[PDB]
């Protein structure tokens, strides 16, 4: 198991083709997790499934920019589930951030920060186990 939160370097950044796959167990009665991709302190995006706003489980996604928050796109399809194993791939497209959990497409997101080059840290956190975070070119 990895320490939460965890930094997986992405070394020059992202690019098209690159797939960043992260594996772990969701806590029981979870109530957040997120994947913030930083380009230094931005956070280019940000994927955050929350367990309960205002009782409901929703995935917010977002662009950090000298530490403000832009708009939110939010989805509803809702993939985890407190205390089971997930897969989610963040595959990196030319126009989009595309993600899939359990093998499943779930979401894009369409570039904000266009510096891939220059995304160059993923960290992981909330309430999870992680179990393996890497990446690979297909
Ligand atoms: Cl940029």
């Amino acid at each position: 198991p990895l320490i939460v939160p965890y930094n997986l370097p992405l070394p020059g950044g992202v690019v098209p083709r690159m797939l960043i796959t992260i594996l772990g167990t969701v806590k029981p009665n979870a109530n957040r997790i997120a994947l913030d991709f930083q380009r230094g302190n931005d956070v280019a995006f940000h994927f955050n499934p929350r367990f309960n706003e205002n009782n409901r489980r929703v995935i917010v996604c977002n662009t950090k920019l000298d530490n403000n928050w832009g708009r939110e796109e939010r989805q509803s399809v809702f993939p985890f589930e407190s205390g089971k194993p997930f897969k989610i791939q963040v595959l990196v497209e030319p126009d989009h951030f595309k993600v899939a959990v359990n093998d499943a497409h779930l979401l894009q997101y369409n570039h904000r920060v266009k510096k891939l080059n220059e995304i160059s840290k993923l960290g992981i956190s909330g309430d999870i186990d992680l179990t393996s975070a890497s990446y690979t070119m297909i």
